[PDB]
């Protein structure tokens, strides 16, 4: 008889994977801290992304990220996603990058530096399409970090402050444990492959609907309840036609997400024009939901603000989840390179549960087979 | 404190899914898919197109269609790079949905379209740049795609040549749990396309620490066609610290089908290298048992790989892309299953870094605005 483990969890949901120095979702003290540090003491006194990369990455703020050398986009497909995907992939022969086999730690690292601020570059310039032309290089060197250098390439004067609600966003999205994309990665970077191929397969991952974190389409919502005026009435009809309530459902941590109390107030400070309305359907979503179904713990999902924070940067909604995979590089070079130093390949097992041994000919449709016979 | 609950890293020994695509009944001695032994499959001589339905479908009855016309738009000088950026680009121009938006038969078709897109993408990277590309017309004269494939690439195969392909991809196909099959279920697991997880998974498949490549024998086998003889060669390569390539321990019982099977597809073609390679084997066999009484030491299957692929005029450089191009069916099976699992694959991590710090009390922080 074919049996199964005892605790078989399809997915391996809960099942204990790695050991990790880089981040703790402390999801029980709702805190989110890099390497030991909050991301509301990174967020509040503005560090800018390239240094959080650099923490993450290195476990010290040693050596930020490094501007983006001058190569226009090979891929224009019509997709961000897929343009930055396929574009990193091509990175290795011409800039001659090695498996991660027959490369030292210090290699590695620099690899991983160049290509996550190349596939910045790339987005930005996706972003800014072909009909379009190309910001010269000379505006993009007069910015100072690495988020003023991407909005600049794409949008060419870029208000200052939506610079600033993009490094809020970008720090927030940095890292958060041990998700598909990032699994993805570290699963390409044990076979030791090059960096390059192990951050084009993550973007691949984190293209999927069912990943999580994406933000949500929340402004059809927001722009009807600045039209009705009335917040209560709106989620309320939401609820009664059978749809759901974009950017709210079930808990995360224990209680207000960490990242979404960071966006929350970023939208607040840097003067947010949807912060009033926003808040006020928030609460009200929150309040239908919580008395409908008085059991369930409900709180409200971090891309529900991040749609409010990138929506204020002027980023279109079909952005936005390129927006996610650029801040989630920091998260990836970081466990690539811990993956590199452990050493091992990840190979799970399989149960076959499948038909036992049987003839060719007593499979359907073997009389159409051409053989020699 | 902080403590794990008995485990080691890298997921070995844990079962992540059950699969009803193939048994690599490594106890038994024998390769099957969906329970039809490899060796039966080889010895009729079925094309890689219906074999590619059997894993995938389950059955036969709709084998892989032939690739429309399409110039490869990728020339990165890597085979490898040039598939797997090429097949993430077909979802924005065909109109691939997600495959949380799109039913099974939905899925199929595509995974079918874009994985004998695959193909002839490779052998388009493989005939280069510097020469004009073979006419459709001609193309349209073979068979099987196994034959459109060589056609594409070489412009007047060998009829041995292509059987010698269509036997090795056929024990290529599938080999359960592997780096490459395993990334290509993690990223069809969040929803997405058939296409990115056609290409992610190529990336897994890049990596040296895969396994399953061809050996690289070829300097060796090339060597005993002068000494002529093998048991001088090979002592020799032991005795000043180097490895005997293609070699190693058990993977089966005793000898793995598909290295089996490889072999007598060499003979039954008349490889050249044939009589040479089989010196080889029962010289370094017999010298690594004699020296290690203990292990267990058999042939790789990978060595036989090579010499089927050699014969086939495959160069050392496109050997993997070759591997990849006959995986491609047991990844399309894994997707398809995946989509009909609906369960995200989602592990878990302990921390064991540094506790609650300040970013003051962090080395470097003077040097940050
Ligand atoms: Se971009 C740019 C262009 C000219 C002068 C200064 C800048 C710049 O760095 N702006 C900026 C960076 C970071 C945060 C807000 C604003
Ligand atoms: Se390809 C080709 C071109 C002209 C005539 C016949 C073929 C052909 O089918 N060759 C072949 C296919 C499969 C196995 C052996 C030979």
């Amino acid at each position: 008889m074919t049996v199964v483990p005892e605790n078989f969890v399809p997915g391996l949901d809960g099942v204990v994977a790695f050991t990790t120095e880089i981040a703790e979702p402390d999801k029980d003290g709702g805190a989110l801290r890099y390497r030991g540090v909050d991301i509301e003491d990174l967020v509040s006194q503005r560090v800018t992304f390239g240094d959080v990369w650099a923490l993450l990455v290195d476990g010290n703020f040693g050596s930020g990220l490094p501007p983006a050398e001058p190569f226009p986009l090979p891929i224009h497909s019509g997709d961000v996603r897929v343009d930055v995907q396929a574009g990193l992939a091509m990175l290795a022969p011409i800039w001659g990058y090695a498996p991660l086999l027959d490369i030292d730690d210090a290699t590695a690292r620099q690899q991983l530096a160049r290509a996550s601020v190349m596939a910045l570059s790339y987005v930005a310039q996706s972003a800014r399409g072909i009909y379009q032309p190309a910001v010269p290089q000379r505006i993009i060197d007069e910015c100072s970090t690495v988020t003023a250098r991407f909005m600049t390439r794409w949008q060419g004067e870029p208000d200052p402050r939506h610079i600033e609600a993009i490094d809020a966003y970008w720090v927030s999205a940095a890292e958060h444990g041990m998700n598909a994309s990032t699994f993805t990665a570290r699963v390409i970077a044990s076979t030791g492959a090059d960096v390059a191929a192990a951050l084009s397969g993550a973007i691949g991952a984190m293209s999927g609907p069912l990943h999580g974190g994406a933000p949500a389409r929340v402004l059809p919502m927001l722009d009807e309840v600045e039209r009705a005026g009335d917040a209560r009435s709106v989620v309320k009809g939401i609820l009664d036609r059978g749809e759901k309530l974009m950017g709210f459902g079930h808990r995360v941590y224990r209680a207000e997400d960490p990242r979404a109390r960071v966006l929350r107030a970023a939208a607040e400070r840097l003067g947010a024009p949807r912060y009033e309305v926003a808040v006020a359907v928030e609460q009200a979503a929150l309040s239908e939901l919580r008395e409908r179904r008085p059991d369930r713990a409900i709180e409200t999902n971090v891309e529900f603000w991040a749609a409010v924070v990138l929506d204020f940067a002027r980023v279109p909604a079909n952005m936005m989840p390129a927006m996610f995979t650029c801040g989630r590089t920091a998260g990836w070079c970081a466990h690539i390179l811990e993956q590199k130093r452990l050493g091992k390949l990840v190979r799970p097992s399989a149960i076959y549960v499948g038909p036992g041994p049987r003839s060719p000919e007593s499979v359907d449709g073997w009389e159409r087979v051409l053989t020699t016979a």
